[PDB]
């Protein structure tokens, strides 16, 4: 049963960073493969969780620009995976009124994962209850870099003027301009850092630090923080 | 006496945000401007602490051009002895080997407060042993669009193509570029946020909040932070 908030104390927008998935597998004696697939269920349960409450936003930090230093059979692995769970719960992200939005960068993504997160979008685009911000190939770096190179090809083109560059020009540059600023940013773990994670929406973000590694964490951790949140 | 601490684990960068100075002028029942003028003490304490642990970098968030919280007398106040700490300590900052660097926009803030700055980095620009960034009407945001606003500039002047933009071609267009990134993050009080404080220089930045008001903050508050940071796992995505 989800807690009774005002509306006003109610954040729009929240951002998940799923940390621990590695460290959860090692102390059950379980690969960490299994963690990452243990993770999948945290994340749709976290979903559930914010359609009760009536969030309207929520980012999920699942692959980060800084993971390619990673062992070459772990991005393998979770590049596989992110493709599977998109594919597998598409229909169910659908029929729930969830939008996907991907941000992040093709970069050196596998063709089958763009294409997946490309399609995801697409199918779910006309959805209005949750927007997920699925974030794969992303960094906050990353984003403003390529919001800064958009905004330059605008000056070069002669469609903007290089004397009204401010912080609304450059925000209309971002992967998804639309979804607001994060006002609540939980670590799932005891790790107190941003890690490059929606580096400019989170600027007057409050911080929720649980202990809670990702595949423990389910509705009601995520309930507990926006708990935290309302007494701010 | 400064913590023992291997070289590897003393932050090279670290950053402060100096909250708490009006509730402790409150706990003692004295106007909030008095919590401020007791916060000089701490920040010159904690400069101190930095050059004895020897950490190379220290960024100070001076005077946010943000400040809905604040009181109309309190913002004016807060500009005035801004200025006035940095003419009155420029001198010692001189002797112990500190080198002024300001980080902020001229914008709305005064021409004397500018001056004091600008002076006390002229006077300070040959010392080595500490930087101290004094962020003066400073956002990170403001500094990020102030970064693609001079890039934009060398677009339009034709000095910079607009199709080969990466983070190394915006990070050259910060306030300060030679200063690196933010190793450990500082809040002084309870209140958990960045409060839009080196955001781009912050994303693999180790945060400390502790309890402290900042009048109550010395050099030994510092060094329990730096004692935190060096048993803190840091990965930058690994």
């Amino acid at each position: 049963r989800p807690p009774q908030l005002p509306r006003e104390l109610i954040p729009r927008h929240v951002a998940i960073v799923m940390d621990g998935n590695g460290r959860w597998a090692k102390q059950r004696g379980l690969p960490r493969t299994e963690g990452h697939k243990a993770g999948e269920s945290s994340l749709f349960d976290v979903i559930e969780g914010a359609l009760e409450l009536g969030v309207p936003y929520l980012s999920a930090y699942a692959f980060s620009t800084e993971n390619w230093k990673r062992s070459p059979d772990e991005v393998r692995f979770l590049m596989g995976f992110n493709r599977d769970v998109i594919r597998r719960r598409r229909d169910e992200l659908h029929a729930r009124g969830v939008r996907v939005r991907w941000a992040g960068r093709p970069g050196r993504l596998w063709k089958s994962v763009i294409k997946e997160l490309t399609e995801a979008e697409e199918l779910t685009k006309h959805n209005t209850k949750l927007t997920l911000q699925f974030c794969v190939n992303y960094g906050g770096r990353a984003e403003i870099a390529d919001a800064a190179a958009a905004l330059a090809r605008d000056v070069a083109a002669g469609r903007l003027s290089p004397n009204r560059v401010t912080e609304a020009t450059l925000a209309r540059y971002l992967y998804h301009p639309d979804i607001p600023d994060v006002d609540l940013f939980i670590r799932s773990s005891g790790e107190q850092r941003l890690s490059n994670f929606l580096l400019w929406q989170s600027s007057y973000a409050e911080f929720v630090f649980l202990d809670t590694l990702w595949p423990d964490f389910d509705r009601r951790h995520f309930w507990q923080a926006c708990e935290i949140y309302a007494r701010r």
